[PDB]
RNA sequence: GGUGAGCGUAGCUCAGCUGGUUAGAGCACCGGACUGUGGUCCGGGGGUCGUGGGUUCAAGUCCCAUCGCUCACCCCA
RNA sequence: GGUGAGCGUAGCUCAGCUGGUUAGAGCACCGGACUGUGGUCCGGGGGUCGUGGGUUCAAGUCCCAUCGCUCACCCCA
């Protein structure tokens, strides 16, 4: 009468599989550009989460966060083991569960699995450019076609400033004409009323002229984009170029940019990240600039089996033992012990009729199936079928793994 | 200035790479007895672990406990996807972090990981001594020699209440003699003073002549171990037998066993784990009988560095870009990313002067140096240096994949 | 978490007229036809028809509430 | 979490008399000797001597408290 959580699903079989597939693509393209595995605990103290999760308290007071983004985390780690005595910059990534409190849907759980990547100490447009590739190589290296890279930039904060002052501006006299949701954005987060779902906002917007967030980037912000750009523009890497990609916390300064898959559910978002620029001090730090992506193991399986993608048949045991009486059973143990694990070799736990475990299997997917009887027993042997040609032989049991070494080479 | 929390590390490097190799050689035993892996959140309803915990509550009101164990969890996911009609028993396995929250020391932690292993659905011995196989294999396997296989059984639930009915019948008149601990233990656990590590308590249960555990099993838990005990003796499996392995929660019936390694501290227990009747009841099921063990990765990381065994060097790059002038940097940058994930390239951020940059390059321990400067810019080429033999060849870019391929194969 | 909408019939996929008097099919597990061998034939264990109430001579069916699953919005690091 | 004990000097390994007047060494990062090539020579950025108080003419040093790390016990699924 227990169940998992809401939010939170069991794994294996194919799924699992998939899962680990991902992962591991994951690690050879972003180890074969020269990052560093790392692995941070499953919860944080909860200032370096804050600056909708799941938080609490330890006996000894101390509230708690289990981690709901990698970046943060990762930052920390930074400081913690002082890596600014590396040589810098220094390219992190990490493969694990975070965990947040909004309502499920497709695609979006409450304990999810992201892969993290983190260029950490350099401010040049080439890790920027960087991290792009890699992200959409991550993707690539899957199988996946058909995606799309969106590209943007915050700008400085000066930017961002002049932006939402300049939304209110024009946005406040026609208050009376948004919807309900972008009157609440109007009031506090105007640059959110740029990605209104609302038909009559998105009308509105139009004729109002109103500007995109690119024309709002001071001279430094805007040149590095240009530099980004040139780089992307080398590399043959196509991006759509966004208006305005809007990110909430105001530590994320210049580029940002997502990936986007059709199909898998409104929430289209594969993977997103950027460059940020004032978190190691929230932290308590000095001033460690970074730039980094995560994306979701999850949305990736979706988008993989929308691309008809699949996993190749899982192998079954290479010997299936059939004890066909009760003293067998015990014997077949035995022998199973012998050939591991070396060999994977299963057995029947009760007696069975021939054809029954014959079928059983036939239906695991075993190369070998062995017959223990009353006669096998008592002339010490066993009696080895290769389901493959059908062919049967009856062997001592002392030149049993010699054989089937040699029969599975 | 904000840290892991107390109890908590980060994972890299040589360690990481360490807990990876164990949980590999895990999952290749483990699989090869036919075992299913199986991957349980990270929180569950705080019911299926009540039968020192970190435990809260959602907005929604509801108590969660970040799991302490993994044995409940997998059956919860037995119950859960209905794996009664698979053919029985099924074998489970699954790798991941606990939680506890107990003060640490050495091989003990707030965050740990755990490999665990359930056969579900059968009361047969011979899964017990599958189980204990499975373990002592999968810590062989490993390489690990001087380790102590330790058995015994709690026995059946009148056993145990006859065992602690007589050890309160003997040491009552006798309190006085006992420490603070024990008494304490007198009052609600009397098997715990078995255990005290108080040689006056020893001392006393000595004079006393007080009996084992093991005279106190009923004729079924008797016979059961004797079975196991038979065939683990058939497998030559050397084991301790104890007088008692005291089992905490009472629903851990019959066979009970740990394995132990010398060094790594008073917590000497690498892995433990046995036989459970009761627990899908109170998860509100039938009746699945149930035997597992679990294993902590970081007490086996111990062991095996206390035994002598490393790792292997880290592979370093194929290639390594040595940018000679600032224009240079960027073309590096282009020419790895002509080369990756094929090859794994790096390079260096900044103009180095070539002798750092080939120290750079042997300090990473590289293959391949590659020089870019202006002469290479202007030819359209690239210098590259085998750094095993010295020698050194300069080539036109576009015909620079095709050499290394070639030389690294 | 807030707002919606649509689903809840065996472990899984599903049929079942606002009702009708003794709740069904495949898969899956299990046992027997058949003398120790290849994925034919018969039975079998199983469900509080998600849960509680209301209506009724009678509720899987209709009404109400509640819980869960699903998708969408708010939010989005 | 409770009870103990021992440690806190640069990112890492450590030296420094209950005191002495201008805090040190290796590693690591970084720059220059040296004209574009192999793991010699000089400098350099760095520390609130874990933190707060007390003592003193004077505190890394002594006293007190506090926080952290480590190990051991309680507990152990
Ligand atoms: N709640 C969630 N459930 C599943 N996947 C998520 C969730 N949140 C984020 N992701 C994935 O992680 C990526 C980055 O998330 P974010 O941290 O919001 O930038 C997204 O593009 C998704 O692929
Ligand atoms: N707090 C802990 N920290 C690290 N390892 C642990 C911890 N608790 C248990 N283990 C490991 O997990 C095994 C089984 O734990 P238990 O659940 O107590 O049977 C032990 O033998 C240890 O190897
Ligand atoms: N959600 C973050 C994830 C991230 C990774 N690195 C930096 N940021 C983003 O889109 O930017
Ligand atoms: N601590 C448990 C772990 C376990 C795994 N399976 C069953 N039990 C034990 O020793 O028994």
């Amino acid at each position: 009468t227990a169940r998992a959580v809401r939010g939170t699903k069991d794994l294996f079989g194919k799924e699992l599989r998939m899962h680990q597939r991902i992962v591991a693509t994951a690690r050879k393209v972003l180890e074969a550009a020269g990052a560093l595995e790392l692995v941070t605990p499953i919860f944080e103290e909860t200032q370096v989460f804050e600056k909708e999760m799941f938080t609490f308290q330890d006996r000894g007071g101390r509230s708690l966060t289990l981690r709901p983004e990698g970046t943060a985390a990762m930052v920390r780690a930074y400081l913690e083991h002082g890596m600014k005595v590396w040589p810098q910059p220094v390219r992190l990534w990490m493969a694990g569960p975070m965990f947040r409190a909004e309502r499920p849907q497709k695609g979006r759980y409450r304990q999810f699995h992201q892969v993290n990547y983190e260029a950490l100490g350099s401010e040049n447009p080439i890790l920027d450019a960087e991290a792009v590739v890699l992200l959409y190589e991550c993707l690539k290296e899957l199988g996946l076609r058909r995606l799309k890279v969106k590209l943007s930039s915050v700008g400085d904060p000066e930017d961002r400033a002049r932006y939402n002052a300049y939304l209110r501006e024009v946005l406040s006299p026609h208050r009376e004409a948004l919807s309900e949701d972008s009157k609440e954005r109007l009031e506090l987060n105007p640059m959110r009323i740029l990605d209104s779902k609302s038909e009559r906002d998105q009308a509105l917007l139009k004729e109002l002229g109103v500007r995109p967030m690119l024309d709002f980037l001071g001279e430094e912000a805007r040149a590095h984009l240009k530099e980004v750009e040139r780089h992307l523009e080398r590399l043959s890497v196509p991006y759509e170029l966004e208006p305005a990609l809007v990110r909430g916390l105001d530590y994320y300064v210049r580029t940002a940019f997502e990936v986007h898959h059709e199909e898998i559910g409104a929430q289209s978002a594969l993977g997103g990240g950027g460059r940020y620029d004032g978190l190691s001090e929230l932290l308590g730090g000095p001033r460690v600039p970074g730039v980094g992506f995560a994306f979701g193991v999850e949305r990736v399986a979706l988008a993989l089996e929308a691309e008809g993608f699949g996993l190749p048949e899982e192998k079954g045991p290479d010997l299936y033992l059939i004890p066909l009486t009760e003293e067998a059973v015990a014997e077949a143990f035995y022998l199973a012990e012998a050939l591991r694990p070396r060999l994977r070799a299963e057995y029947a736990l009760a007696p069975r009729k021939p054809a029954k475990g014959l079928e059983e299997a036939l239906k695991r997917g075993a190369a070998f199936a062995g017959f223990l009887g009353e006669d096998e027993l008592r002339a010490g042997e066993v009696t080895l079928k290769r389901l493959a040609t059908g062919e049967q032989v009856r062997l001592s049991r002392e030149e049993v793994p010699g054989y089937l070494l040699q029969a599975l080479g």
